[PDB]
């Protein structure tokens, strides 16, 4: 039984991305763009009204297994999106005009291995050579400064930067998706926990990005935007100098892509509860988190 405000296990995630897709055909289609390591679907749901030459904003949750209010969010803006289409006027413009493909849970295998086995499991759960410890870490594996600061080259660790950058199945999968659709994607979202931050490039050396001055302000008016509604506190700015650096990860590569638009979030909390929010924090969290998502899509749409 899928709640929008229960952590769901990857059976009823599944069931969820085909039963949503069935239930609003008109603005959900699903395809699958690669398998796991362990063989499971990794399922994208494009959420938008067809229409001609759309541009896109592409985001993704559960990158990292123990994360799992990044999981519910992405759940929650689909649901946003079928409730609120047709009765408010932002969501119903960017659904008209833009197509967002949401990708519910990238590290599927880590996720379900959070519910059978380790809540606080953070990899992917593929092999190494040489070791018997399990797992990459996905946000270490792109070809962004591959592994040069802030990542491990050690197999146990959890930072590990994996044997090549793309060598997992689930980074090469959505690397592919975004390459193969770059003319479109003017956006990319990536969801994590926990601290409270907006990041953007570059994570991987202390350099900013061309456009500094406006992800900055953008940033920093989309934290203004999510304390709105609950007072909660976000910091923001590049990743290396606001978090820590972090060779290899998605947003770097995405905005090396092009993409000119890049966004790493960090949802609740602050470390009361870390990784295990409870769920009765889903709906602010989520409802506080969609105010910043909607605040950059609507500056993506009009500075196309
Ligand atoms: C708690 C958050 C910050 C997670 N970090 C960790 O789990 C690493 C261990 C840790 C660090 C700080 C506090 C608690 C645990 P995260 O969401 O996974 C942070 C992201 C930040 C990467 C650099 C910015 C984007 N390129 C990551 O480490 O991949
Ligand atoms: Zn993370
Ligand atoms: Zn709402």
């Amino acid at each position: 039984g899928h709640s929008y405000e229960k952590y769901n296990n990857w059976e009823t995630i599944e069931a969820w991305t085909k039963q949503v897709t069935s239930e609003n055909p008109d603005l959900i289609s699903r395809t699958a763009i690669g398998t796991t390591f362990l063989g499971n679907n990794i399922y994208l749901l494009k959420v938008g009204k067809p229409g001609p030459n759309k541009p896109a904003i592409f985001m993704d949750c559960g990158f990292h297994a123990r994360e799992w209010i990044s999981h519910a969010f992405c759940q929650w803006f689909v649901r946003e999106a079928v409730l609120t289409y047709g009765y408010e006027s932002h969501m119903t413009e960017f659904l008209n005009k833009l197509d967002f493909y949401v990708l519910p849970v990238l590290n599927i295998d880590g996720y379900i291995y959070t519910w059978t086995k380790n809540r606080m499991w953070r990899k992917t759960r593929s092999t190494n050579a040489g070791t018997t410890c399990i797992g990459t870490d996905p946000n270490r594996n792109f070809d962004a400064g591959w592994c040069t600061t802030g990542a491990s080259t050690d197999p146990c660790d959890e930072t590990y930067c994996g044997s090549a950058a793309e060598s997992e199945k689930e980074t090469k999968a959505l690397a592919d998706f975004i390459r193969n659709n770059l003319s479109s994607i003017k956006a990319y979202l990536t969801i994590h926990s926990y601290s409270q931050m907006i990041l953007y490039p570059y994570s991987y050396d202390y350099k900013l990005p061309e456009n500094n001055a406006e992800l900055n302000n953008l940033a920093k008016a989309a934290v203004k935007e999510l304390a709105t509604l609950y007072g909660t506190k976000y910091t923001y700015g590049p990743g290396a100098t606001t978090i820590y650096p972090a060779a290899g990860g998605s947003d770097d590569w995405a905005y090396d892509q092009g993409i000119k638009y890049s966004f790493t979030f960090e949802l609740r909390d602050k470390g009361r509860y870390g990784f295990i929010l409870p769920e009765s924090q889903i709906q602010a969290t989520c409802e506080e988190t969609m105010l910043a998502i909607k605040y950059v899509t609507n500056y993506v749409l009009g500075h196309l």
